[PDB]
């Protein structure tokens, strides 16, 4: 069965945990710690393999922000480190097309970047691709089509409601229709040729609504919000229905995880993490 992977976050500091969530049974299994413990990290799945990308660490001699990218293997429960991107990107968005990870945005200190990069497994390489038209941090990114989106996030003074499109084959960005609501730390994910956009912060509060894009009117619509208002949270599907995993309601780092079906429009809560976290990176595989 697929299971659905957590891996770092934050919790009075940056985390190092790595689990996975069965939802055929509803259990949880701890796995190998990532290395180098990251919050603001995002993680994807390539042949079977995780990858947890970008994020900030803390240690005693001071915070930094992250160019790491590191591969899990599931079948051999081991971490392997894999070449850096090109710059830090600390509360990164990610999203797979064609086998290769696209790295967007995200910060490296003060610099909040509007640069995108592309990784290649096989070559183990990374190489900058067209920058976004919108410097984004805390941007949420899933794909569709063949196309990557990037929703949301925050341009180093505003959060934003705005979202973008990036056409591999052209190598350009475009903007799509903007959503209803400002979000940064959004959950972003594809289900039904529709892009959600869940929770999520507009600079006063963490937000429990919920909407979508679909792909052919080109429209953003509400669905059911959520029952907990979240934001830097986790997000993935998984046969057919939305999971979203732990994130911050502006007084307590949450471990509820919420699973959202489109047939009946309603969340309900499925389980909890072993502990509350916000800001980690999440798949499936
Ligand atoms: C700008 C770059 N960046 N990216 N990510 C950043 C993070 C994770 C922080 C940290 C601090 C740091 O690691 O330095 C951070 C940020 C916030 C907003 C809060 C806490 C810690 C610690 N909180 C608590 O325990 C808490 C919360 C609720 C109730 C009781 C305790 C308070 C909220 C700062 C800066 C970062
Ligand atoms: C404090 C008010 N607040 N609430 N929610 C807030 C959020 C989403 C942000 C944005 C940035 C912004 O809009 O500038 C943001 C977006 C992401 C993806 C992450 C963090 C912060 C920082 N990361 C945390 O784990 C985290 C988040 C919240 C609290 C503690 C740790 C890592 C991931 C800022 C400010 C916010």
């Amino acid at each position: 069965g697929r299971l659905i992977y957590t891996a770092g976050g934050y919790f009075r500091q940056s985390l190092s945990y790595l689990e996975a969530y069965n939802p055929s049974d509803g259990t949880w299994l701890r796995l190998a710690d990532l290395q180098v413990p990251r919050s603001g990290l995002a993680g994807c799945v390539v042949g079977g393999l995780l990858y947890a990308v970008g994020g900030r660490n803390n240690s005693p001699d001071g915070n930094t922000d992250s160019s790491a990218l590191d591969c899990y293997n599931p079948m051999t429960n081991q971490w392997s480190p894999c070449a850096p991107m090109s710059v830090p990107r600390n509360r990164i968005g990610v999203g797979v097309i064609d086998g290769h990870i696209y790295a967007v945005g995200g910060s490296h200190g003060c610099i909040h970047h509007n640069s995108v990069e592309r990784y290649e497994p096989e070559r183990d390489e990374w190489h900058l691709v067209a920058p976004m038209l919108t410097r984004r941090i805390g941007v949420g990114v899933a794909v569709l089509n063949r196309l990557l989106y990037a929703v949301g996030g925050f341009d180093g003074t505003n959060r934003l409601n705005s979202a973008e499109c990036y056409y591999p084959e052209r190598n350009e960005w475009r903007m799509i229709t903007a959503m209803n609501t400002i979000r940064s730390g959004a959950g972003v994910c594809v289900l039904h040729n529709c892009i959600y956009a869940a929770g999520g912060y507009d600079g006063q509060d963490q937000l429990n609504s919920v909407e979508r894009y679909d792909v052919e009117t080109e429209t953003w619509t509400f669905v059911a919000p959520m029952k907990h208002r979240r934001s830097a949270l986790g997000i993935t599907v998984h046969q057919g229905r939305i999971y979203v995993l732990g994130g911050y309601d502006g007084h307590t780092f949450l471990d509820s995880v919420e699973c959202y079906d489109p047939d009946t429009d309603t969340w309900s809560e499925v389980t909890r993490m072993t502990s509350g976290r916000s800001g980690v990176g999440v798949a499936v595989t």
